[PDB]
């Protein structure tokens, strides 16, 4: 029922047609309960050059969202392609590429369309405006499509730093707590708030690099887990360096001890400092 | 009983002597409940080296609290001397100068033990090691010191823009309402949220100088309100053309249409657009 959602936070319609804000989206995957649009406003047909004209000013780099700012014409249909390419990691990436006609996009152009008629089977856009010109003028190959992916999912991640470390270039210890949390799903258990209250020391921070690799780790989560299966069958719990090593090969994204050792003094209740399948894991898996 | 209150947010005391991370300080000026610092940290005396490691890098600018983020040594007396120089207008500002000794820092060194020991006959920090070198060394005349005022007015400032434009460059006009409410404090009046809810249309967004021009003129709001006297026994509503020239004569700052019109369109609850004392200024004096 994504689509009554997406109904929620847009508040430009054409037609039933809903343009989402560049914000709508943004404001969807950040908050979860938002209200206050009351507003038809996009009926007066000012979007045709209403989108087209801020664009022109678009951050290709990390701030293609952070640019525009609740003006701009996203589909409910290229809603739900953010939503794909939100989960994908490296691996898909190409594949994700590779899953449109794979051919450039003289045939990866109708694609796009092909990707909203497929919606309606079922039952001018900024970003086609960025990927095709103006009307189906640009050849996005793989790698300025993957230029697009990464920063994106950069984007929707960095803006998420700000909106835990209220701004600051730092994020408190314990702030990352609930990120993880939030993240795990398993907040209701008193016990890991038990545990951070007390074994995590308020104290120094996290940067951003810090934090975005490891929210970007989560995004080849599964590769970790299967490089894990050796030893959650052995139920021989991790240690430190041990779990650098893994996640290293994992995901190919290095970490620093600053966040995995708070991980572990968040997620080792066991006492014993040894992060074992079934702790962290065990409540990965509870979304 | 402000002291108590800048007992909740810090988490660094040594022997009573409670210091404030640079961030609490933000955080006591942005938030207004928090409580996860479970922490009596600094006890190991890493202070006397934690700070002075870490302010070399400071930014002069209107970063200075943007760039430690939660390290720093920030005693209850600055503390409330940076409260004060919170609501300094242009005005008091040589004036907050020439209350201190006003005979060059050499007569304004000791005035920094002077504002302690005032607090004591009532009953090594960052800004003096910004201030004074290292044991008194730095004069900073009125201008430097006149940097620190306003640039620090800024910072606490800009942050408060992201707050609720929610990091993005541009605030809906609609989030600009809250902050106008978080200001006036007149929110429980619906008949505002019944203004707002129709009279503003969701759209264009505000960005940082209309926002920080307005939350300027607020520090001036007092030679606002006597240029007003005149109109304001006269009882005859403003128009926008005659409030712009008013603050702009009265503060120095101009403004722009598009926050004083939405001003107009959510203080205008008579119908007039003409701001009668009593629509903008009876509010204001709420708080």
């Amino acid at each position: 029922l994504r689509k009554q959602r997406f109904m929620q936070f847009s508040s430009l319609e054409h037609e039933g047609e809903y343009y989402m804000t560049p914000r709508d989206f943004l404001f969807s995957v950040m908050f979860e309960q938002m209200e206050r649009k009351t507003s038809v406003k996009k009926l007066t047909k000012k979007d045709i050059e209403d989108t087209l004209s801020g664009i022109q000013t678009a951050g290709c780099g990390s701030t293609f969202f952070r640019d525009l700012g609740d003006k701009g014409l996203i589909s409910y249909t290229e809603y739900l392609f953010l939503l794909t390419i939100l989960t994908k990691p490296h691996s898909g990436f190409h594949v994700a590429f590779k899953m449109l006609d794979t051919d450039g996009n003289e045939m990866i152009e109708k694609r796009e369309f092909f990707k909203l008629q497929k919606i309606i089977s079922k039952q001018n856009t900024t970003l086609q405006m960025r990927f095709f010109g103006k009307r189906g003028q640009r050849k996005l190959h793989y790698k300025e499509f993957r230029r697009f992916m990464e920063n994106l999912q950069t984007e929707i991640q960095e803006m998420e730093f700000l909106q835990f470390s209220k701004g600051l270039s730092f994020m408190r210890k314990e702030d990352f707590a609930e990120w993880l949390l939030f993240f795990t799903n398993t907040e209701n258990k008193d016990i890991y708030w038990k545990n951070v209250r007390e074994k995590l020391s308020a104290g120094e921070s996290i940067s951003l690099d810090e934090f975005k690799s490891f929210c970007h780790f989560t995004t080849h989560l599964e590769d970790f887990a299967i490089a894990m299966q050796m030893f959650s069958l052995a139920h021989r719990p991790v240690r430190l360096a041990e779990f650098k090593r893994a996640v290293k090969v994992a995901t190919g994204q290095e970490l620093s001890n600053n966040i995995l050792d708070t991980v572990f003094k968040i997620f080792d209740l066991d006492g014993d400092e040894c992060l074992s399948h079934e702790e962290f894991l065990g409540v990965l898996k509870n979304r």
